[PDB]
């Protein structure tokens, strides 16, 4: 099986804006998670061919990763903050679906998710 192409990250047919909350999501939320010790397996799409994980894309049909999220924020792909938050949540839930509870990768995702939820509790004021 091939890897699928990565998720779309730039679409000039989508309207674009900068907002307080989107700026925060890139400069605080993504930045804080990206520098974490456990961020590295989540910084790009799961490379199922390289890892010899042939069944990954047989069950994960909405892949997501922080590299994709970063590029979506840099290319003004999201209009609403919640679209970006939803992508982070998809990334965590995919990990909790494919991997057994308590596995190393799940514990890594759970550490990142705890920090993510703290930072989302400090989302700044909307325009
Ligand atoms: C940067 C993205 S990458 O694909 O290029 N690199 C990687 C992504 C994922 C990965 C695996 C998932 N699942 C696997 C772990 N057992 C089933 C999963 O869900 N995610 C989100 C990520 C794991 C990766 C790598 C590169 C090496 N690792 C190993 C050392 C790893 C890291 C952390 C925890 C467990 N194992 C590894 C080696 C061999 C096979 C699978 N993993």
């Amino acid at each position: 099986l091939e890897n699928p192409p990565p998720p779309e990250t730039s679409n000039p047919n989508k309207p674009k804006r900068q907002t307080n909350q989107l700026q925060y999501l890139l400069r605080v939320v993504l930045k804080t998670l990206w520098k974490h010790q456990f961020a590295w397996p989540f910084q790009q799409p799961v490379d199922a061919v390289k890892l010899n994980l042939p069944d990954y894309y047989k069950i994960i049909k909405t892949p997501m990763d922080m590299g994709t999220i970063k590029k979506r924020l840099e290319n003004n792909y999201y209009w609403n903050a919640q679209e970006c938050i939803q992508d982070f949540n998809t990334m965590f839930t995919n990990c909790y679906i494919y991997n057994k509870p308590g596995d190393d990768i799940v514990l890594m995702a759970e550490a990142l998710e705890k920090l993510f939820l703290q930072k989302i509790n400090e989302l700044p004021t909307e325009e």
